[PDB]
């Protein structure tokens, strides 16, 4: 279709990590870039987001001691060895409890072709339940 | 062209602290929304109230709010507490935030089986609670 | 179909503050011409944050009490070891670089008492830049 009027795009692509770690930080920062550039879209926003309960997105520095530190923080937060109601039935409470926190998804501009981001802003996926074999995460380009 | 859809959810609650389960609704303004591809934002316009999504399991819900509470001391005399008695609410909602936003991928709500959408009361009772919907997309 | 941005830039002048940009982001809206559609204020730093609450200050300083609490400014976090500011990542990382608002019928929907913060945890920073971006019809 040959459109003559300015029209909304929506573009769609999947990020799959598998996780080695209870608590484990994974940078995807060059593949949601990859995807940005895919999806030919120059002014917009990009959703990331995971389809998990146990699983967040967040944005920070990529830097080694940091990470740990986030890891750190959060695992205190949600105290994995807290008896907590859930674990009457599972023994994630503490994940489900950081996600809730944290937050599936992260919001980006798109502008004039680039994610819009920070020199230290990199794009994480947290996992708080692993090992894992498939945490999925979408990614969403829409604008024009 | 393009399309943004709205509706309107609106919620009683009946505690201090409370989530309720709007999933359902959320789910039927993306159904009516007409809309297969785009974004859903579920927004309140509260400083006391938050959205958030996880499971709906009950003692996991109790955990919730239990660890709300316990990170934002409803019992402490924060300064907000001089002019109201919900300096806790306020620090709760800003830090889980006013708003969720999931994709729409082929007519449907993409979120995980275990991933259920929630307002989060954290100065109920109250008689009305405003969740705006917003679906946008092609 | 229209997306719309623009920029704010604050200079903060304490390690830990507020700043309200509620009537920037109303204004930025405003310029748009966009009726329908969401706006996106995002702060692409990563010791900084992006929140939404009243505008009083002895909640203010709550906040930002509450804030200073959770990340610890003078506990040894290993990325100390680089640069004195681990807290302010954490603070970060936790509320997020961006909020999402609805505009409805040409006005940003949000509560009577729901203002627009950046939240400044590494501060004094002389360029904080926020974008702003609008996207409807
Ligand atoms: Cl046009
Ligand atoms: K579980
Ligand atoms: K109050």
């Amino acid at each position: 279709i040959h459109h003559h009027h300015h029209h909304m795009k929506v573009y769609f692509d999947d990020i799959y990590v598998s996780t080695a770690r209870q608590f484990e930080l994974v940078d995807i920062t060059d593949q949601v870039e990859q995807i940005v550039e895919k999806s030919g879209i120059k002014n917009g926003i990009c959703l990331i987001f995971v389809a998990h309960s146990t699983a967040a997105i967040v944005a920070n520095e990529h830097e080694r001691g940091l990470m740990e530190d986030i890891l750190t923080k959060i695992k205190e937060f949600t105290e994995p060895s807290r008896s907590w109601k859930h674990n009457l039935i599972d023994d994630n409470a503490h994940a489900h409890l950081g996600a809730t926190f944290l937050g599936a998804e992260r919001v980006f501009p798109v502008r004039e072709g680039k994610l819009v981001r920070g020199t230290w802003q990199n794009i994480f996926l947290v996992e708080l339940d692993g090992p894992r074999s498939e945490r999925h995460i979408t990614v969403e380009i829409l604008g024009e």
